[PDB]
């Protein structure tokens, strides 16, 4: 590996997965190097998976190689995301922009290589000395966070579908010992027609080591798992506990506990019964019931992803399928 990142740094290369990712290693440890005087030389280096994005001369820079265009797509805690072109191929796709002080190498080891359509395809990531760019797949659908912001709540059967679909995407990367670490919304990504869904956002990603234990913050204090809280060994349950929270976010149009407690929730998740309560009355029993299996406090007793995905495409068809349209009636989200 050492020798391979050598030949690697101060370049952009066409390569694959594992170079990128031993790459990436290097980065997370400049990141919290101290504050340095800017050379004249920025550094200009990182690996490109998709020979639609294509290096000159081992080089990558924007407004040279590559550029953004129109209004931002979305913004998180970490990154800004826009739309890109590459000036040789023409070839659109999404950038997110990280700060190398806040940049974690788990975020594409746990997607860089990986090839399931619930999971958005890693394109590949260049830096310009402190600037990250890490390119993917552009989705035009928007989250699914914004989704449940317009529709204000989203009806059980196309809650249900995403929920599962997100679910497909974590059985995948739980099967391969990543923990993606911020499940909700907000990090789930839709085709134009709204009918395909992808996970996208691995910063809080963790690489559960062959034990299959953890190293592990969380994205999203709404959607901490209790054991989380408690400070005890986590695993990929934590994972399904935010799906359940995501679903209840999609059911009610606002997140668990935040109507209910004023922050921090850490004393509440641990200290109260899961948020059960917030499960909709009128929903149907497979769904109540997926629901709080998922929301089990004791992740032993949490189902599996997979185990989810099963109860969830269940409750789907008694609710009758996916029948609601695509960016519909407007919903009153439950209020306080
Ligand atoms: N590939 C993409 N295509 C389209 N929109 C995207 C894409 N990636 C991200 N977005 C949007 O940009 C937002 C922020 O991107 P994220 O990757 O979630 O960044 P982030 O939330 O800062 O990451 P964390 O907090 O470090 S896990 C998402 O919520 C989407 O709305
Ligand atoms: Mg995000």
């Amino acid at each position: 590996e050492e020798y391979l990142v050598h030949a690697l740094q101060g370049s952009v290369s066409s390569g694959q997965a594992h170079s990128l990712t031993s790459l990436a290693k290097t980065w997370a440890a400049r990141g919290s190097r101290s504050r340095e005087p800017s050379p004249k030389t920025e550094d200009n280096e990182g690996v490109l998976l998709t020979e639609k994005l294509k290096p000159v001369d081992y080089e990558y820079r924007e407004e040279v190689h590559w550029a953004t265009h129109q209004l931002r797509l979305g913004r998180g805690s970490f990154g800004e995301v826009h739309r890109m072109e590459d000036k040789q191929t023409g070839f659109q796709c999404a950038v997110k922009k990280v700060r190398l002080e806040v940049f974690r190498a788990e975020e594409l080891m746990a997607c860089a290589g990986l090839t399931s359509p619930r999971i958005v395809p890693l394109y590949g990531a260049v830096r310009e000395g402190p600037w990250v760019n890490i390119f993917m797949e552009l989705l035009e659908g928007g989250s699914l966070g914004q989704l449940v912001k317009e529709q204000g709540c989203l009806p059980e059967d196309r809650a249900l579908y995403y929920l599962g679909q997100a679910l497909e995407g974590l059985e995948y990367l739980h099967s391969r010992r990543i923990l993606h670490g911020d499940v909700k919304a907000d990090n789930v990504l839709l085709s134009s027609d709204g009918s395909h869904a992808a996970l996208c956002d691995f910063g809080h990603a963790v690489c559960l080591q062959p034990d299959g234990l953890g190293d592990y913050i969380p994205g999203t204090e709404t959607h901490m798992a209790p054991e989380v809280v408690l400070g005890r060994s986590c695993d990929a349950k934590v994972d399904v506990w935010s799906s359940c929270c995501m679903m209840l976010h999609m059911l009610n149009g606002c997140h668990p506990w935040t109507q209910f407690f004023r922050g921090p929730l850490c004393l509440k998740i641990a200290s109260e019964p899961p948020p059960v309560r917030e499960i909709p009355p009128s929903c149907a029993p497979l769904t109540a019931q997926a629901i709080q299996e998922g929301l089990r406090k004791e992740p032993i007793h949490r189902v599996s992803a997979a185990e989810l995905g099963g109860k969830v495409n269940r409750a789907l068809q008694q609710v009758g399928g996916l029948k609601s349209p695509w960016r519909g009636e407007y919903k009153e989200p439950r209020h306080p």
